[PDB]
């Protein structure tokens, strides 16, 4: 008829580390406590977070929980929260922060009774108890605090609503474990942004248990296309909350899915297609690798190396297994290109060329262009250091001359830089976007080349800013794509540089470590 | 008060009637000579019936119980709307649509009987016999209909809640007018989308008498979001009053208002001082309407000829300034070009500037009056030949930013380039502007670019779709705030027309006679 966890709304928050090319899933967060107290020290943004939904009430929606609660109970006609904590929970806590401030506490024991505490607090000695005493007292939330034990038994008897999950996404020793979530009796329903706390990376999800008004009607006057189908999206249109920044480009997929204009393309293969979108990743809190897939680093930044070195000799990235750029360096390929004079895996006057020797004559990729052209890295890394707020640093690839040598025009056009406050902000744009194939590569690869240039101008990386200009999605991806939209991404990882590197030529792959990447199993686009 | 009783409002569209000033009252033609004064406008009749047929039911039980306690009564002995006709108004409807569908008739006559008229359609002969038979009614609200005597006498006696007024943005001739609207006693809350309907543009302004288990966890989410820069929000006292901002101008006026309350401050070369942010986007729809700025007055021969010489290829200052185009002066003096280094440089010689790039890209530059055919990347022809012969392209680009030339430059681009995307015979275009100065620069960049598109777009024979402008570096400059904080507050009026001679096939072929902008209705002009 009704549950006990709705009449009374009680909720569960906790915190969950990792413990200790490996598989991943909810579970793994699940570290709770070590030795009797926490696994880390602490972690200061949850603990914000936890006291915000702790203490939160609402007066102005008692009176409903308050009539709801009388009517299951048979009854008739400051607000506080009540916090349940097990006594084993309740010693870890310091003791300058009990009573839980601005909280009713309420403590589950047997071994000791109201003569042992000092403390405004509440004693019961078993779960029936709780419900007796919540239908007792004025109060507008019932949040369970853990510990395990305490978890565990709320979880067995279905009195939990929601579970507030911290994820932090970082390894730490434990004995003490939250319980195994039951998939089939709780789903996630929202994910919140990521954020960096403490030198770890941390999200928030919720599981959940399994007059002007008409004016807006109005103004909306005027409002199958592209044979996607509901059901083909239904954990990503059930998820209410969606503000994980890995959402930024699973939305532009959903956005090209449902609204895209069918095209054919050079590869003929057909794509939706749409013109114009911006992603924001705050570099500060995250690097934004995608873990809703598996991807890989390696490749990409040798790349970046390639291309800061002003390489354009496609060997250079084929000795070290890299083949990213082994399609477009092919007899066959050169010829198609009427590059018919060009050595196999001479690219010609590419990004690397551009970056250092823009306007230089091409010669071969075996020449020294010492000297030659316009060296315009080394003029954007002089521009940020002694012109700060210069707004004509940028970094331009699209050389109109050259595009006819190169092996194919760039697409990644230009970066522009931005300085504020001793923080590096990058906007790259990209006028031809593989959504589900390059962008997750390409949101890396800037992501990377914003630290290095914001290490050696002394200054810390802020927001990588990626505008998107023709953004397709092919044909050929599109039920990956569907199994992809229908993960939850989780926290993302974090990017850390040698910082004894001083100039940006000095790089090498040794001085680039990805701590903490969780994601999904890897996919195949096709 | 009886009409928050009753709940009635008036719905009513207005053109223009035959240096102008402009108003709220600039859009006031009801009728002429016992029709409406335009062809039929298909967009404001689907509209009109829209909200005049809309009624929910939930919302009832509430309306019902507030007009009986006003009557001291507990009851009022498919829920409709009522529509209030004058007589005038309601012969001249035509046949085959009265009674209006799923709507309660009411008519004011002082000589039509009840007679000639089935019971469901009602007959008063006065004011207060509304209110009477509002008491005696089920209905979800009171809609007044016109015409413009009806409009008059509901309105000098404060019985209108609210006003749902169609701004048809053409002149006609018209013989009857809605009534002044006095600002002290309504005012606009809600502005809508720009649309074209018939050959105009017009839009939709509302005038106004002056699971929550997911409500909680969206605080939660905002437990860490905890207004920085000597800004009065109250100083938006309009602008913040609004409910529904749609009109594509709010585009750009949000981006102001978000550079002033969260902008970064920073100096720059002229110690000036600016709010800066980094990275946006707008999207305006040329195929509803040209995004002419009207919250202040806008100029545009310097902004066309500006462009005419950029097809050109021209680099030579002169030119613009012996038309009295002055946008380049200051960047060809000698004390300029000199600060540039650029000291073997003529006086007013810019060197190669946007349209050397866009038909000479690459070649060597000696002076602005050289012979320079056949020589570097003709773009423009290029990008031109593409959108016809390769119009699914990613490549159809248009680039200023020459690395090699920047030195070169009187001052390097600000409009970095234009990438163009063509879908079902529509052209869009993305202008990337690496340095957007909100107040004074970017109001004219949207216009020239949209001019341009739609330029490129007749001479391929497709139809504009979308200008897509992305700022770079965004600033409002510290000496613009208050001019900008006059702006934020003024609404605006429903946008222009672009038109281009149709003559015109290719694009050097273009003259400034060939372009005339239609129904620019503005505010007053601001010195920024
Ligand atoms: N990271 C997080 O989110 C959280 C971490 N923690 C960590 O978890 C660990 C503590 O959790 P745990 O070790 O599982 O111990 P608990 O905090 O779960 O409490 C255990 C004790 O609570 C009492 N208790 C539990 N259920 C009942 C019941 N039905 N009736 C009566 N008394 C009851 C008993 O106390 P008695 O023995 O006196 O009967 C039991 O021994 C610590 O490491 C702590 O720091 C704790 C909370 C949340
Ligand atoms: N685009 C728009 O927004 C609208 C346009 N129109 C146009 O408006 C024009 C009509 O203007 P108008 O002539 O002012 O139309 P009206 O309907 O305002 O004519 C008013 C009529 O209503 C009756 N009436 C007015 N006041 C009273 C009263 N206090 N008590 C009783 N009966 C009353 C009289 O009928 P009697 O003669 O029997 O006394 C009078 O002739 C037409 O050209 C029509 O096309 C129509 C509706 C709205
Ligand atoms: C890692 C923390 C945590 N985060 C989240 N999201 N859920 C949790 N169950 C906990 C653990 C916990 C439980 C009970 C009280 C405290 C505590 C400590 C110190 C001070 C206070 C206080 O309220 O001042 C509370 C922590
Ligand atoms: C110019 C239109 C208009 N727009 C708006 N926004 N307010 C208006 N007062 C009117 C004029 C009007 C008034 C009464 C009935 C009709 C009518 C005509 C033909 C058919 C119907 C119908 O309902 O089928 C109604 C028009
Ligand atoms: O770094 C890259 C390089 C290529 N692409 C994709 C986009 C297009 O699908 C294709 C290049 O095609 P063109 O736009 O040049 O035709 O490769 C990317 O997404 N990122
Ligand atoms: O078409 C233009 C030309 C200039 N500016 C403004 C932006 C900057 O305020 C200034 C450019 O100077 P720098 O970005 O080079 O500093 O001119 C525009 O907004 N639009």
């Amino acid at each position: 008829m009704e549950q006990v966890c709705d009449v009374f709304d009680i909720y569960a928050i906790c915190a969950c580390c990792k413990v200790e090319n490996e598989v991943f899933n909810n579970y793994t967060f699940r570290g709770l406590g070590n030795k009797g107290v926490l696994p880390w020290k602490c972690i200061s943004l949850d603990m914000k977070y936890f006291r915000a939904v702790t203490t939160y009430v609402n007066e102005s929606k008692y009176e409903k929980l308050k009539y709801k609660r009388c009517k299951y109970l048979n009854k008739e006609t400051k607000l506080q929260n009540v916090v349940v904590m097990g006594r084993t929970n309740w010693e870890s806590i310091p003791k300058k922060f009990k009573p839980l401030s601005n909280r009713i506490n309420v403590i589950l024991s047997r071994t000791l009774k109201k003569e042992d505490f000092d403390e405004d607090v509440y004693i019961i000695n078993k779960v029936e108890d709780l419900i007796v005493l919540l239908g007792k007292l004025n109060y507008y939330k019932c949040f369970i605090l853990g510990g395990s034990v305490v978890y565990q038994e709320f979880l067995e008897k279905k009195l939990i609503k929601k579970i507030y999950f911290t994820r932090i996404n970082s390894t730490y020793e434990c004995d003490v474990f939250f319980p195994e979530i039951n998939e089939n009796e709780y789903q996630i329903i929202s994910v919140s942004d990521v954020y960096t706390s403490n030198n770890t990376t941390l999200d928030f999800i919720i599981y959940k248990k399994t007059e002007e008004e008409d004016d807006f009607v109005y103004f909306n006057f005027n409002k199958n296309k592209n044979s996607i189908h509901p059901n083909d999206f239904q954990i990503y249109n059930s998820l209410k909350y969606k503000y994980h920044p890995e959402y930024q480009y699973l939305n532009i997929i959903y956005d090209i899915m449902m609204n895209g204009n069918k095209q054919s393309d050079r590869t003929g293969v057909g794509v939706l297609s749409k013109f114009g979108y911006i992603m924001k990743f705050d570099l500060s809190q995250y690097f934004p690798l995608l873990t809703t897939k598996k991807l890989f680093l390696r490749g990409i930044i040798e790349e970046l190396l390639w291309f800061i070195r002003g390489e354009t000799n496609g060997n250079t990235l084929l000795n070290k297994n890299v083949r990213i750029w082994e399609a477009n360096g092919t007899r066959e390929f050169l010829d198609n290109r009427k590059l018919f004079h060009r050595e196999v895996n001479d690219l010609g006057p590419i990004y690397g060329f551009q970056w250092r020797h823009f306007g230089a004559e091409y010669t071969n990729m075996y020449d020294n262009y010492e000297n030659k052209g316009v060296d315009q890295l080394k003029n954007i890394i002089n521009l940020i250091k002694n012109d700060p707020t210069s707004r004509r640093i940028l970094l331009c690839a699209w050389n109109v001359k050259d595009l006819d040598q190169m092996a194919l025009p760039p697409c990644h056009i230009l970066c522009q830089f931005y300085v504020f406050d001793g923080k590096l902000s990058c906007i790259m744009y990209q006028r031809s976007c593989d959504l589900g194939l390059g962008v997750p590569f390409n949101i890396a690869s800037y992501s990377i080349f914003t630290h290095m240039i914001a290490q050696v101008c002394n200054l810390q990386p802020a927001q990588f800013i990626h505008v998107l200009g023709n953004a397709h999605v092919y044909n050929n991806h599109i039920d990956s794509l569907k199994i992809q939209l229908n993960r939850i991404p989780y926290p993302f990882p974090t990017l850390k540089l040698n910082p004894d590197i001083k100039n940006i030529e000095d790089f090498t792959i040794s001085d680039f470590t990805i701590q903490n990447y969780v994601h999904h199993e890897k996919i195949s686009m096709d």
